[PDB]
């Protein structure tokens, strides 16, 4: 099931997933793809997936197949990195000493 028909739409085999690695190497971070359970109807099953960079938890994503899922999850991740705008987790309280 492999053809060479590409024009308006691009069906690259894991486009985003490729952008991640290219970043994990340059920067030097650790990217991990956690395989989440399946969610959806009995007829149509959607496999969820998520990526983890620098011990960070990214917003998983749904996808027809493991691939479609992984690629999607990466979309949200790569979209963030480009901005690298992370939100502070631990709020420095009155702790002064």
């Amino acid at each position: 099931g492999s053809s060479g028909s590409s024009g308006m739409a691009s069906d690259t085999p894991g486009f985003y997933m490729d952008k991640l690695n290219k970043y994990r190497q340059m920067h030097g971070v650790a990217i991990t793809y956690k395989e989440l359970s399946t969610s959806g109807p009995p007829h149509d099953r959607r496999f969820t997936f998520q990526v983890l960079i620098d011990e960070k938890e990214f917003p998983e994503a749904k996808g027809r197949s493991k691939q479609e899922a992984r690629n999607a999850a990466a979309k949200l991740a790569v979209d963030i990195l480009d901005n690298e705008n992370k939100v502070d987790c631990h709020t420095s309280g009155p702790s002064s000493g």
